[PDB]
């Protein structure tokens, strides 16, 4: 319940993700590694791309083993491609273990590394089902749990240069206030959850909740914003527009221009652990209005579903309880609040037909 060694082990810059220090090979080579709950490959810079501070030098590692296979990863607006192998991996500000993990040595990329960023690789923390090239390539966390006695969970306190904590194998009670509330992981592929109701300021959207999860709702540290299906984003914006009648152009709502409280709180009710029981997590404009005093509207549309990104996660201590296929949310001890409104996790609530909120 206390892991001081791991507190404050995350750094980053706004909009460029949160990274943890890791070492790969023998002797250990230090890299900064982006923490990504929305993918499942451990992949690292292995060549002197000009944006890279450093990169994995396989020729220096006695423990490197070639898998003699490639892997090609296109994503929304970019790509990476690499060469698979395994090597010894540790986390200096994490548990005192060393694991043999799969590593993709990145040898070609496009719009993947960021000019001016301070990380050199990515740690995919989601499940094997979305691993590349297929589900046979064991994700890092699976390897860590299989080879050591680290419990099958991790938790994230994303604070917002930004800071935070990744507690590997446990929960640190100093990182949150009040109680953790858990929502089931619906399917172990992404960290998929079911949103059951949406309020802005207090007002239900009265949408068929099946929409809120079309075709997915995921928890993703690798995304900055809260991302909504269009049909849901359309209605969501509509009410935030009306909630904010006192004062902005139409492009601002599409995040096509920047804007330099009158803003409503956003509540998502998540499926609870018990039949007909839910809970709600409440966030602020502080969360969906991120400084770029110009701010970007941090809610946007998706064809792949709801994405609960740093906009949501920075409100809360988030527990990825893999052992029990559930994700816990508590008010984060670091979240940024004013004197009037603070982020909230409240339950229980009575919500019927929560099964119908998910898409098959
Ligand atoms: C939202 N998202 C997430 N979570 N992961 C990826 C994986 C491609 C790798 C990635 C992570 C972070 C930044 C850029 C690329 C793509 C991506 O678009």
């Amino acid at each position: 319940g206390s892991f001081v060694e791991m507190v404050d082990n995350l750094r980053g810059k706004s909009g460029q993700g949160y990274y943890v220090e890791m070492t790969v090979g023998s002797p250990p080579q230090t890299l900064n590694i982006l923490v990504d709950t929305g993918s499942s490959n451990f992949a690292v810079g292995a060549a002197p791309h000009p944006f890279l501070h450093r990169y994995y030098q396989r020729q220096l590692s006695s423990t490197y083993r070639d898998l003699r296979k490639g892997v090609y990863v296109p994503y929304t607006q970019g790509k990476w491609e690499g060469e698979l192998g395994t090597d010894l991996v540790s986390i200096p500000h994490g548990p005192n273990v060393t694991v043999r993990a799969n590593i993709a040595a990145i040898t070609e990329s496009d719009k993947f590394f960021i000019n001016g960023s301070n990380w050199e690789g990515i740690l995919g923390l989601a499940y094997a089902e979305i691993a590349r090239p297929d589900d046979s390539l064991e994700p890092f966390f699976d390897s860590l749990v299989k080879q050591t006695h680290v419990p099958n969970l991790f938790s994230l306190q994303l604070c917002g240069s930004v800071g935070g904590s990744m507690i590997i194998g446990g929960i640190d009670h100093s990182l949150y206030t009040g109680s953790l509330w858990y929502t089931p992981i619906r399917r172990e592929w992404y960290y998929e959850v079911i949103i059951v109701r949406v309020e802005i300021n207090g007002q239900d959207l009265k949408m068929d909740c099946k929409e809120y999860n079309y075709d997915k709702s995921i928890v993703d540290s690798g995304t900055t914003n809260l991302r909504l299906p269009k049909k849901v984003f359309e209605a969501a914006v509509k009410s935030i527009k009306a909630a904010s009648s006192t004062e902005f152009p139409d492009g601002f709502w599409l995040g096509e221009q920047l804007v330099c409280n009158i803003f409503p709180v956003i509540s998502l009710y998540l499926m609870g652990e018990v039949t007909n029981q839910s809970f709600r997590i409440t966030i602020l404009p502080q969360q969906y209005l991120r400084p770029v005093d110009c701010y970007k509207f941090a809610i946007s549309q998706s064809s792949t579903g709801t994405v609960m990104g740093a906009v949501i996660m920075e409100g809360f201590y988030v527990v990825f309880d893999r052992a029990r296929k559930r994700i816990g949310f508590a008010v984060s001890a670091c979240h940024v609040h004013d004197e009037f409104r603070t982020a909230a996790v409240e339950g229980p609530f009575v919500t019927l037909d929560m099964e119908d909120c998910g898409y098959n």
